[PDB]
């Protein structure tokens, strides 16, 4: 099994828009990608005269992203590699990342958020599936966080999926045994998709507000955990809850994890119509 | 111009649930209606042996149905008028009477409503288009509440769209030319579209709950309106404002109504994505 990344003529390509730093990235188009025509597209770069060292790294995500093909996994369209900059093509995903997203939902209108909880259960819903896949590829991802999936559409009332995307110390979002022995696992990752569900529930806000970066440590080893979003459903918190808990194994599983979100899901919307 | 009501075999309608009184209501399936297979439909009845008047009325409906053909208007798919009872077969409306929407959109959760504010304005301006092929086809409705219009969907994700229905004191909707001296034209409509996207804003709430039916004639006429609903755009309440001119040709027209709406939801998605 010799791998193999999909190549896409330069010339096609048409970058339009800077979105930042992360190489750069940028929006922009490309022609017959998937007939198609021109589609609009994200586009990862390398920065000219990078470090050896930079450019592996660089190919590493490339290649991971050709092995995974999962709905709410971000798919790679193609790489330009054989001149500088090099380029990852990404499909491009018009809500932008999922913290940005939650927040526009939330500062849109004090009239109320345009993210309902239905709304936002599907979003958990989504991240779940792709961190079960993930698991079934054997991979950890160790910075599973709200700025690292991103959502399809910028509308709100349109149909829309999230995707893991991404292939400094976030401590917020870091499972106790990661801080204090450099310890990086599945059940890890619970934890931090834990915190991730509470992003998405407070529709974007940060972790641990009255506490610094130095503080949370403290906080956390001594048994404090993130206080409820409001109204926060039961049966979410307490997932969100055993996900944290102290001793690894006792957090469950990512298939337990889609288990009780769609079960949750189940319930609410037989609860709606039996009204 | 011979009017001419589409005729559909009794044989093939099967009468599942009762809804209500309205004759009687009820929800079926109906063979090969639109190939087409079962689908569900809506079952207007006409009580056996019921006034000569009472069949004329009914009639009446059935005719007026037949001329209407507009999106947000509620299609009647074919009727049954050779035996008793006779059947108006209406197209199912799984998302039943706004108000009913409305309310379980409301107490659904305490963490929020299920409609969003823009989900609001798109069931207004549905409406607005319905009002106003109405007045372009000189009609006038004489009813307009949440009440007698209809949801596409039960569900609060989907996408949606009303329809007007339903062609008693309802003081709480009147226009005060109306219950003074019994005036009904499209005028007066602007007034009770006015309540009924109040109805809308406030999540199917009562208007004037603060008054018994013999005291809304009395607050109105001393220029006694309705309270804005909560954090209600100061767009949308100019608008509700207007429709409640105590001079009947100082309210706007359905194309103006139509034109503030979509106007005012162009204006609401472009600060969305400016943010
Ligand atoms: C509508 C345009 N857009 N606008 C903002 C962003 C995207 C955007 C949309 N589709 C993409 N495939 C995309 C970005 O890819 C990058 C690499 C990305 C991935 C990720 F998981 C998390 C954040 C980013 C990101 N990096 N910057 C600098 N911005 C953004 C979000
Ligand atoms: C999901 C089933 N369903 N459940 C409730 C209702 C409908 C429903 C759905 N689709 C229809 N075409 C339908 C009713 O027609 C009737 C005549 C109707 C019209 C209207 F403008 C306003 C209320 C009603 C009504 N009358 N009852 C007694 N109930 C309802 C609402």
């Amino acid at each position: 099994s010799i791998e193999n990344l999909p190549a896409f003529p330069r010339e096609k390509l048409t970058l339009r828009l800077l979105l930042g730093s992360g190489g750069e990235v940028y929006e922009g188009t490309a022609v017959d990608i998937l007939g198609s025509g021109e589609i609009k597209v994200a586009v990862k770069t390398l920065k000219k005269g990078s470090t050896d060292q930079e450019k592996i790294e660089f190919l590493k995500e490339a290649h991971l992203m050709s092995k995974f093909n999962h709905p709410n996994i971000l798919k790679q369209l193609g790489v330009c590699l054989l001149n500088e900059p090099q380029y990852i093509i990404l499909e491009l995903m018009e809500g932008r990342d999922l913290l940005t997203y939650l927040r526009k939902a939330r500062m849109a209108t004090f009239y109320g958020p345009l993210l309902t909880l239905v709304d936002l259960v599907d979003l958990c819903v989504d991240i779940s599936k792709g961190c079960v896949y993930l698991e079934r590829m054997h991979f950890i991802h160790r910075d599973l966080a709200a700025r690292n999936c991103l959502v399809s559409v910028k509308d709100y009332t349109s149909p829309r999926i999230v995707k893991i995307g991404d292939f400094l110390l976030p401590v917020r979002w870091m499972a106790p045994e990661s801080l204090m022995d450099g310890i990086f696992t599945t059940q890890s990752d619970v934890w931090s998709f834990g915190i991730l569900i509470w992003e998405i529930l407070t529709l974007g806000h940060q972790p641990y507000p009255a506490h610094s970066n130095l503080d949370v440590l403290n906080y956390v080893q001594t048994g404090g955990r993130l206080e409820p979003p409001r109204n926060c459903p039961d049966d979410l918190w307490n997932l969100m809850t055993q996900c944290w808990a102290q001793e690894p194994d006792q957090r469950p599983t990512f298939h337990r994890i889609q288990d009780q979100l769609q079960l949750f899901r189940n319930f609410f919307l037989n609860s709606i119509y039996k009204s």
